[PDB]
């Protein structure tokens, strides 16, 4: 029965725009991590939570990591069709509870099944769960994102399904606050219509119409990750001298 519609004119330019926008927005190359502070890695195979709130040796690198991450994905909203036509409250609404979750969805392309790290191009660039650690994070929140991160690697995706995925995961209509939940909903459904279509249309062998149920798993998935980080930012912020570590914009993001 399963019938396949072919993607719509507007569709396809949708696609083209999401793909266009996150080419801007997400250098696969890393180059600019040279410009971040930069990681230390103290001694910690133990490896000891009093040790490493003490240091937070890698935090500085990775809240700038994190920080340069959210001024991307801000850009990439900013090119979705019709995030421009929301509120400005409800576009800061939309970015800051959907911030971390894109960061841990586009983290997936430097995520490598090789060794289970993020690895940016080279050695002092590359992230394991140790890495995570001593920046203050625990286990509850690092081994679930792993978990997450090889679940989305093995779905796969194209990188049309990608960038949709990104897309609809910041205009999501329930986030808590939004004030015109039903525009976004309406945004969201143009994304997520033309994600059906495309995985229906483009997607081999298929009997794969598996795939978007899959995909909407992840966003569930995500924003058991979302509360854990968030709780878990809360107990960093507690450690004296934290915030110079961080940055202005993450500072906000999460506080
Ligand atoms: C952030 C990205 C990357 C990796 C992401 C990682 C690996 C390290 C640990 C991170 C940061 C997790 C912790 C829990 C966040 C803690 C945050 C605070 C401390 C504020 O609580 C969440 C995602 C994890 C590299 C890469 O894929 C992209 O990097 C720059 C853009 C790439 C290009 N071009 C992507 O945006």
């Amino acid at each position: 029965d399963s019938l396949r519609p072919k993607l719509s004119e507007e569709q396809q330019r949708i696609i083209a725009i999401l793909l266009d926008a996150h080419h801007k927005t997400y250098d696969p190359t890393y180059s600019d991590f040279c410009q971040f502070r930069p990681p230390v890695r103290v001694n910690d195979g133990g490896g000891s939570v009093t040790l490493e709130l003490s240091q937070l040796s890698m935090l500085p690198h990775l809240a700038d990591l994190v920080s340069y991450s959210i001024q991307k994905v801000i850009g990439f909203a900013k090119m979705i069709p019709g995030f421009r036509d929301l509120t400005s409250e409800d576009q800061i609404v939309l970015l800051k509870s959907s911030a971390i979750e894109v960061i841990m969805l586009r983290s997936n392309e430097s995520f490598t099944m090789d060794d289970m790290s993020w690895t940016c191009g080279n050695q002092d660039y590359k992230y394991r769960v140790s890495d995570v650690t001593k920046a203050g994070h625990s286990l509850e929140l690092i081994e679930p994102l792993i978990k997450f991160q090889v679940g989305l690697k093995k779905l796969n995706l194209h990188e049309e399904e990608h960038v949709l995925l990104m897309a609809i995961c910041i205009v999501s209509p329930d986030r808590p606050g939004v004030q015109d939940a039903a525009l976004i909903e309406a945004i969201q459904d143009r994304l997520s219509n033309t994600l059906q279509t495309y995985i229906r249309c483009r997607h081999p062998p298929p009997g794969s119409h598996l795939l978007y149920a899959k995909m909407i798993q992840k966003l569930a998935d995500l924003r058991s990750l979302n509360e854990e980080h968030s709780k878990q930012y809360r107990c960093l912020s507690f450690q004296p001298e934290c915030s110079m570590k961080l940055t202005p914009l993450v500072l906000e993001v999460f506080g």
